[PDB]
């Protein structure tokens, strides 16, 4: 709808289509006859003048259609509808040269006193010849005819012309020469048969044409029968040029010729082929059935032009992205390998597919060697055939449509399973190893997806322990440096970038190397938002490091109580071991506060020491008494034993504090009952 | 549009960095650590646990590692946010050659 | 001038030195190499990053015209499993071109 100049016409309009069919018929007719109206007419005879001017007025009009007809800019691609780079392209290219050539040049030459070199400029129309060269070029861009057979029939059209524009200036070199030296003219000394072309210059058109075209014709395949031959000396050069000219053109229409015949085409590859192969078959005396197969191949290889998978290639990545997706994509979609796959992932596998045709009792692959070509069946059915050591072939699953093999085998690492034998026309999808590899890596979470697939039913049947080949060891580590970085993030807050880094298919309760947990950082740094975040997505919240502490431990530590309390809520555990000697150790420390926060989460189990000594024991033989007393509180109970067997309650009596003793004192009596 | 979260995401990855070259630790990965250190990397970067690549190292018992930490004078008595010192790193894991090292 | 491993990239051809020199490098990050040391006629590069399946330790670059012979990786593998027994001796090669296999023990 650029088209803001409604006049400008579109070089597409099929008016503008016919005019250019109209004005190409002009353009042959006229550049045919330029030549016979400068040899055989010294000035146009009347009857054809309003031929002539028609025909002029027929070429105008088109020069100004070319005025107002836009163009493809060989730069930009666009149809410059733009009035005046139309006009400026045509006054500047076959503008000069159609203007010359639509002047009537007749009327010129009978007004300017009969001059010839008047008549010389009708050969300016022969430019005319350029519609016929453009309607070539574009047939020869038309694919539904052989572009190289189209360079013969151009080969004979300039054949033909070169032929009637020779016949034409023959003629006129005979009659250069004046009425009385006719007898050194080739055609004034002519006297085929009875005839005797004398005064030939009154003769019918026809005879006169028909005995320079039959020379012309005759010397073009050379034939040179001599009947017809040059006399004079301007004769003897033109034909000279010509003969040359001729040779010249002649080996060219032969040379193209042969270039179309040896070229060849695609059935005359396979048919010698198949004349190979059987002549192949014959030699070995091979059996009906097996020579069915082997054309069979052959008929297969040949009907699917996988040369056009290739091809594709050359399509920029959008485009040849397109194809891949919109032919191979809802097979790999419903491939149970790939489900729940994320979309772009199974993208990249469209991408690095290559389609594969097998005949029915094929085998794709053999038991006992490494599968580096993970198969998905698209089309037809195959059958799974197990090869034992006593040598017998078992059917274990059927292959069908939307169905895959190899997976395993490139995934561990081992020789294939099992022969896949072919049962129905098989069309399958083949994806290398390598590029398979690269993939998995690239999406290590569909990957892990790709590991739970195999292992979800099928499981470990075919020998499954973790770490395999590499695909395995660089799945491990890239989620490994995954929980690195969701660990960091968890350190440095950035709350968006956890929520980024989760549902991009990440498993948070993966840890980092040292047994920290995402939900473990979040505590140590009280975010609470993180840590509300992964208990959403779920951890185990009793979960604690390699070197046993749980995220509980550590908000303790950092105090973090607001993370406690939403731990606790879902169920937190300190889970420490010896725990009442870290107690003891909290008591060592002095740190009343310290000490609260470890029994408001819900630690007093009066797991005593290595010394039997139970925490509220350490701190009575301190003398302490405040945090005594919150032990007691928490739980600790006074009839508790030391190593000795004496309680907390003895130990302050050791100590003397009079508080001390009285408040255990008071407890012990409530607990006594 | 409405997101700006990169150098936030980003976050300068000092540490992240870090990570990387302690993660190699782990794994024993010297090539990766190797072509981090030459394109520049310290021990003292550490991690959110406090504890330095030697420090993972010495968990491991990487002689190796811990030979070429040495070379580029690597800080062993540095602590962690654990307490546990690369020789305690190595002691707890009986790395005897490894605690042969950090002792001398 | 041509490269034919990249540091890092585990090499899919052990490559001999027929003729010609060659030379190791170690591409850092920076855009600076270190030379390690140069492959002179009769030696194998490639070799341990094969036989061990490790990364190529080293960028191998051509100094001289140098005329090579190739064997394929997996053929190398495929050989060790074929033509037995000789792969023990290889990897005592290697065990003695590093430190006891300081390089990949």
């Amino acid at each position: 709808g650029h088209n803001d100049y409604k006049y400008i016409i579109h070089p597409k309009n099929r008016w503008y289509k016919a005019w250019e069919m109209f004005i190409l018929v002009w353009a042959i007719y006229s550049s045919l006859f330029t030549p016979m109206e400068f040899g055989f007419f010294r000035g146009l005879p009347e009857r054809l003048f309003v031929l002539d001017i028609v025909g002029q007025i027929a070429f105008l009009v088109d020069i100004v259609l070319q005025f107002f007809v836009a163009y493809r800019d060989t730069q930009t691609y666009r149809t410059v509808y733009k009035p005046t780079r139309i006009a400026f392209r045509y006054l500047k290219s076959h503008f000069l040269m159609d203007f010359i050539g639509c002047f009537p040049w007749d009327l010129i030459y009978k007004a300017s006193g009969k001059h010839e070199l008047v008549r010389y400029l009708l050969w300016i129309r022969l430019f005319r010849v350029r519609k016929v060269v453009e309607f070539f070029q574009r047939l020869e861009k038309d694919t539904r005819i052989n572009y190289l057979f189209t360079r013969i029939l151009k080969l004979l059209f300039v054949e033909v012309y070169c032929t009637h524009t020779a016949a034409c200036i023959f003629y006129y070199l005979a009659t250069t020469l004046p009425p009385e030296n006719e007898g050194y003219t080739w055609i004034g000394s002519l006297k085929l048969g009875d005839y005797s072309y004398e005064n030939f210059r009154e003769i019918d058109l026809w005879k006169r044409y028909t005995t320079a075209l039959y020379f012309a014709i005759v010397t073009m395949a050379t034939v040179g029968y001599g009947d017809i031959h040059a006399v004079n000396l301007r004769e003897m050069i033109f034909v000279m040029i010509y003969v040359s000219f001729d040779m010249v053109l002649g080996a060219y229409l032969i040379g193209n010729i042969t270039a179309l015949i040896v070229k060849g085409s695609n059935t005359e590859r396979f048919r010698d082929k198949m004349n190979d192969l059987i002549s192949f078959m014959n030699r070995k005396k091979l059996g009906r059935d097996l020579r069915s197969q082997i054309t069979g191949h052959v008929r297969l290889q040949y009907d699917s032009h996988y040369t056009d998978t290739v091809m594709l290639q050359d399509i920029p990545a959008s485009i040849r992205a397109k194809i891949a997706q919109l032919l191979y994509l809802p097979y790999i979609k419903k491939v149970p390998l790939f489900k729940g796959c994320s979309t772009e992932f199974i993208n990249q596998i469209v991408i690095r597919l290559h389609e594969e045709y097998f005949l029915p009792g094929e085998v794709i692959t053999e038991q006992g060697n490494v599968v580096d070509h993970l198969y998905f069946v698209c089309e037809g059915l195959l059958e799974a055939l197990v090869t034992k050591t006593d040598g017998s072939e078992e059917s274990v699953t059927l292959l069908g449509p939307h169905t895959s093999f190899g997976d395993i085998s490139i995934i561990c690492n081992i020789s294939q399973p099992f022969t896949v034998r072919v049962c129905e026309l098989c069309h399958l999808l083949r994806l290398d190893k390598q590029s398979f590899s690269n993939i998995l890596e690239i999406y290590f979470h569909d990957g892990r997806t790709i590991l739970n697939n195999i292992m979800e039913e099928k499981e470990s049947n075919d020998r499954i322990k973790k770490l395999e080949s590499d695909i395995v060891i660089h799945i491990g580590k890239q989620e490994a440096e995954l929980a690195l970085k969701v660990n960091s993030a968890a350190f440095q807050g950035d709350f968006y970038q956890l929520k980024s880094l989760i549902r991009s298919g990440a498993d948070p309760n993966k840890t980092d190397y040292d047994g920290r947990s995402p939900l473990h950082l979040a505590a140590c740094r009280g975010y609470e938002d993180i840590t509300l975040f992964l208990i959403q997505e779920g951890v185990d919240v009793n979960l604690k490091d390699k070197f046993g502490h749980t995220p509980l431990f550590e908000a303790v530590k950092a105090g973090q109580e607001g993370v406690i309390g939403l731990l606790v809520k879902e169920g937190a555990s300190f889970n420490l071991e010896d725990s009442g000697n870290f107690l003891c150790t909290t008591v060592a420390k002095g740190d009343s506060d310290f000490l609260k926060r470890l029994l408001s989460s819900g630690m007093n189990p009066n797991s005593e020491d290595y010394d039997h000594r139970t925490p509220l024991h350490v701190a009575a033989s301190e003398g302490l008494f405040l945090m005594a007393k919150m032990l007691v509180e928490a739980g600790a109970s006074v009839i508790s034993k030391d190593r000795w067997g004496n309680s907390p309650l003895d130990e302050a009596r050791l100590c003397g504090n009079k508080k001390l003793i009285k408040l255990l004192e008071d407890v012990k009596n409530a607990q006594s009952s």
